[PDB]
DNA sequence: CGCCCGCTTCGGGGCAACCCTGCCAGTCTAATACAAATCCGGCAATGGAGTCAAGACCAGGTTCG
C-alpha cells in the first residue's frame, strides 16, 4: 500500500516495514489459542507428558 | 407449431447430555478558527441555623426555729 503513496528517492524499508501486525501475531498465538497451552506441571511426568 | 406437468435432485434449517471449570478480545495527512456552552474560583448579598451566657422562673426534697 504504502509502496505507491510514499514519494520515490525518499524511502527506505525502516520508512516501509511495519512490525506491528507481525509482534501481534505471534502475541496472539502464544496468548489465547488452544494449542498454546497452560503448561500442566503437578508432577515431572505429566510435565514431560 | 409451442405447451405442462410428474419424479429427482439440490439445498437449507435444526439438533445432536449432563454435573464442575473457567474470568478482561484492534488501528493513521492534520490541523486552524470561532463561537456557544459550561464550568470553576472568588467576593458578596445574606438570614437561617446553631451556640452560649444569663437569668427569671417555678415548686418540690433538705434543713433550722
Amino acid at each position: 500500500e504504502r509502496m505507491t503513496t510514499q514519494d520515490v528517492e525518499a524511502i527506505t524499508p525502516q520508512t516501509l516495514i511495519n512490525i506491528r501486525p507481525v509482534v501481534a501475531a505471534i502475541k496472539e498465538f502464544f496468548g489465547t489459542s488452544q494449542l498454546s497451552q497452560f503448561m500442566d506441571q503437578n508432577n515431572p511426568l505429566s510435565g514431560l507428558t
